[PDB]
C-alpha cells in the first residue's frame, strides 16, 4: 500500500492568483487529482519521477495550479477541494481533502472601539471585532502611531477577544487608540479611539497655625497639588485660606 510523504493543505487565492497543490506518495507507479468529485487531464499534472533512497521503490511528486475563475465557476452547497489518489500493485490511497478558498476581508468591523473617560486607578478595556474574512484576520493596536506591543509592559495586553486590556493610567497615558485588522488580502484600519486620562484633584494636609495677628484672626494655608488636577480632572473643592477668630 502506497504512503503520502508531502499531502496537499489549504490554500488561499490572493488577489487572482494561482495556487499550486504538491503531492507525494511511496511507492507509486500512476498519480492523479480528483477536484469536486472529478478527475484532473493528465495534461495539466505537473510529474517528477524518482528512486527512493531508503528502499528500491519508484516515487512520485505530482502539482497542479488552480486559477481564480476555477474555484468561483463551481457552484453548490459545499466548498472547493482537491483529493490526491496514488497507484500501486498492492491498491489504493486517499489522501486528506484540501479545501481551496477564494481569499477576502471585509471594509465595515463588526464591532469598533469608542471613546472613553477614565481615572488614575481604574481600568479600561477597549473593545473590536474584525470584519468576515476568510482564513481570519489578526489583530494589532495602535498608540496614535506606535504599534502597541504586550511584551514591553505587563498591565497593557491583547485578550484572545481582540480587545485591549489596561488596568492604570501612568502605564498607558493618553492616546487615540485605532484597531487593525491583518490578512494576506487587505489590512482594515477602524476609527481612532481617544482614550482620555484624568487626575481628580484632592487637597494637601493642613499647614501649621500662624501667630495671633491684628483683630483677633489666624490664618492657615492650604494647596491642590496631592494629587495636581491634570488633562480633563476637576479642581479642588473648598478653600486655599481657612480664617478662624483666636487675644488681648
Ligand atoms: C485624538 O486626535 C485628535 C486630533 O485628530 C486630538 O484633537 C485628540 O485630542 C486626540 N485624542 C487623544 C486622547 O490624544
Amino acid at each position: 500500500l502506497p504512503h503520502f510523504l508531502v499531502e496537499p493543505e489549504d490554500v488561499y487565492i490572493v488577489k487572482n492568483k494561482p495556487v499550486l497543490l504538491v503531492c507525494k506518495a511511496v511507492p507509486a507507479t500512476q498519480i492523479f487529482f480528483k477536484c469536486n468529485g472529478e478527475w484532473v487531464r493528465q495534461v495539466d499534472h505537473v510529474i517528477e519521477r524518482s528512486t527512493d533512497g531508503s528502499n528500491g521503490l519508484p516515487t512520485m511528486e505530482v502539482r497542479i495550479n488552480v486559477s481564480r475563475q476555477q474555484v468561483e465557476k463551481v457552484f453548490g452547497l459545499e466548498e472547493y477541494w482537491c483529493q490526491c489518489v496514488a497507484w500501486s500493485s498492492s491498491g489504493t490511497t486517499k489522501s486528506q481533502k484540501a479545501y481551496i478558498r477564494i481569499a477576502y476581508l471585509r471594509k465595515n468591523f463588526e464591532q469598533e472601539p469608542l471613546a472613553k473617560e477614565v481615572s488614575l486607578e481604574q481600568g479600561i478595556v477597549l473593545p473590536c471585532r474584525p470584519p468576515e474574512g476568510i482564513p481570519p484576520a489578526e489583530v494589532e493596536w495602535l498608540r496614535n502611531e506606535d504599534l502597541v506591543d504586550p511584551s514591553l509592559d505587563p498591565n497593557v495586553y491583547i485578550t484572545r477577544e481582540h480587545s485591549l486590556v489596561v488596568r492604570q493610567a501612568r502605564l498607558a497615558d493618553t492616546a487615540n487608540y485605532t484597531c487593525v485588522a491583518k490578512n494576506i488580502v487587505a489590512r482594515r484600519r477602524s476609527a481612532s479611539a481617544a482614550v482620555i486620562v484624568y487626575v481628580d484633584g484632592s487637597w494637601s494636609p493642613w499647614s501649621k497655625w500662624s501667630a495671633c495677628g491684628l483683630d483677633c484672626t489666624h490664618w492657615r494655608s492650604r494647596e491642590c497639588s496631592d494629587p495636581a488636577p491634570r488633562n480633563g480632572g476637576e479642581e479642588c473643592q473648598g478653600t486655599d485660606l481657612d480664617t478662624r477668630n483666636c487675644c488681648v
